[PDB]
DNA sequence: TGTCCCTTTGTCTCTCT
DNA sequence: AGAGAGACAAAGGGACA
């Protein structure tokens, strides 16, 4: 017999009483547990699921499937109700910063390590709390820690680091890498190819950062004089995402790409410097002549597509579902372009495949009004929110569908239709702001903290922005949100 | 096996002007 | 607003006990 028939069941026989009290999951949750964490994993959720669900912890089901579905994570939900009190008393983090930290492989590590470093590093490495919070919530936090103690006086000192940068450098999953490759090369990559260490930190910044900073020392070279490219777009490509695999494939791919269909080098940057690059790079080799077949899409609409993050599989699901939305949907190829020249084209595309009858029909919408809220990052976020929240924010909250729709409209929508939702009766009811007012602070990217910044002044008023109208307030949130409002809070 | 750590890719959100 | 930067997570491999 197959070993692990006895496990699986064990799992099934655990699962089926997680469907009880007091958790409720929906099999989408105990799929995830049991995948990431293991039957370890669902067997603590468990025999926890009370210590963790109310007094004393009180946590969400949310939270508990979050801390539970990553490797180690019995080791984690033990580590949480041990830890959690002790970190928000004796150092003062929320819980939902201690949720942050525990929820990585290696949680356990993570947390042990802030409740046994977080003072040494805020008293004598001048961190902030949230600094350190950050460092810690990725997996291997525990090593970027010890690594981001060890190192901070060195990279500052003779590297001529900020604190800041060598926190921003620590803050990703492989910190410990990063932050020693960076100490290694950050000279070589300075004084022989006159690189700014703030280069070099964006290099670094980003997970595979010791892979991409050796990958960008070792093909700089062969790149710059045998391939026609500036350090500038080399470091573009490192930095953005694509990282070693990028770097590699633009090397393979860069005269395939060009001599067979005419794109410059500049477009096979810009297709290069995302995550997964070289997926975006390989798919557009592979699928443009598909797509530009019999005055198909032009080739500078397959280089958009490509050239967002997840361009491959924006540039597959257009292959696959062009022609079902144009024909039974009614959509122009510019539609389904523009749909999918965002980051997450592929969710897009299909949410818009799925929702755009539902929102035309039950809602009352245009066509051209779901594409609108498709056609930014998160459209699949926007989209189905917009369906969530239509008849709520316009019944319950006086809004016009345009007014919502207009707010859907940016990256973020999600976050800011959720946000007016909840944060308009205070601002309205409350403090005299009009629905419109509202409406327009968040009609633009970053309308959520935008929303919530506002709020900040109105409930508990910095006297540093007291010789500021409502209106003025208004118009400073609509300019620039969150960090035009905090930009004046520094002014008093 | 369970746990810890690292890399790559995909996706979502917010900033900076 | 479009480019750029930053956050959040899924999934796989190496490593080791
Ligand atoms: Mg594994």
């Amino acid at each position: 017999q197959w070993s692990g028939a006895r496990a699986l069941e064990a799992l099934l026989t655990v699962a089926g009483e997680l469907r009880g009290p007091p958790l409720q999951l929906d099999t989408g949750q105990l799929l995830k547990i049991a995948k990431r964490g293991g039957v370890t994993a669902v067997e603590a959720v468990h025999a926890w699921r009370n210590a963790l669900t109310g007094a004393p912890l009180n946590l969400t089901p949310e939270q508990v499937v979050a801390i539970a579905s990553h490797d180690g994570g019995k080791q984690a939900l033990e580590t949480v109700q041990r830890l959690l009190p002790v970190l928000c008393q004796a150092h003062g983090l929320t819980p939902q910063q201690v949720v942050a930290i525990a929820s990585h492989d290696g949680g356990k590590q993570a947390l042990e390590t802030v409740q046994r470093l977080l003072p040494v590093l805020c008293q004598a490495h001048g961190l902030t709390p949230e600094q350190v919070v950050a460092i810690a919530s990725h997996d291997g936090g525990k090593q970027a820690l010890e690594t981001v103690q060890a190192l901070l006086p060195v990279l500052c000192q003779a590297h001529g680091l900020t604190p800041e940068q060598v926190v921003a450098i620590a803050s990703n999953g492989g910190g410990k890498q990063a932050l020693e490759t960076v100490q290694r090369l950050l000279p070589v990559l300075c004084q022989a190819h006159g690189l700014t260490p703030q280069q070099v930190v964006a290099i670094a910044s980003n997970g595979g950062g010791k892979q991409a900073l050796e990958t960008v020392q070792r093909l700089l070279p062969v790149l710059c004089q045998a391939h026609g490219l500036t350090p500038q777009q080399v470091v573009a490509i490192a930095s953005n995402g694509g990282g070693k695999q990028a770097l590699e494939t633009v090397q393979r791919l860069l005269p395939v790409l060009c001599q067979a269909h005419g794109l410059t080098p500049q477009q096979v940057v810009a297709i290069a410097s995302n995550h997964g690059g070289k997926q975006a790079l390989e798919t557009v080799q592979r699928l443009l002549p598909v797509l530009c077949q019999a005055h198909g899409l032009t080739p500078q609409q397959v280089v958009a597509i490509a050239s967002n993050g997840g361009g491959k599989q924006a540039l597959e699901t257009v292959q696959r579902l062009l022609p079902v939305l144009c024909q039974a949907h009614g959509l122009t190829p510019q539609q389904v372009v523009a749909i999918a020249s965002h980051d997450g084209g592929k969710q897009a595309l299909e949410t818009v495949q799925r929702l755009l009858p539902v929102l035309c029909q039950a809602h009352g919408l245009t066509p051209e009004q779901v594409v609108a809220i498709a056609s930014n990052g998160g459209g699949k976020q926007a989209l189905e929110t917009v369906q969530r929240l239509l008849p709520v924010l316009c019944q319950a909250h006086g809004l016009t569908p345009e007014q919502v729709v207009a707010i859907a409209s940016h990256d973020g929508g999600k976050q800011a239709l959720e946000t007016v939702q909840r944060l308009l009766p205070v601002l309205c009811q409350a403090h005299g702001l009009t629905p419109q007012q509202v409406v327009a602070i968040a009609s633009n990217g970053g309308g959520r903290p935008a929303l919530e910044s506002i709020v900040a002044q109105l409930s508990r008023p910095d006297p540093a922005l007291a010789a500021l109208t409502n209106d003025h307030l208004v118009a400073l949130a609509c300019l620039g949100g969150r960090p035009a409002l905090d930009a004046v809070k520094k002014l008093e």
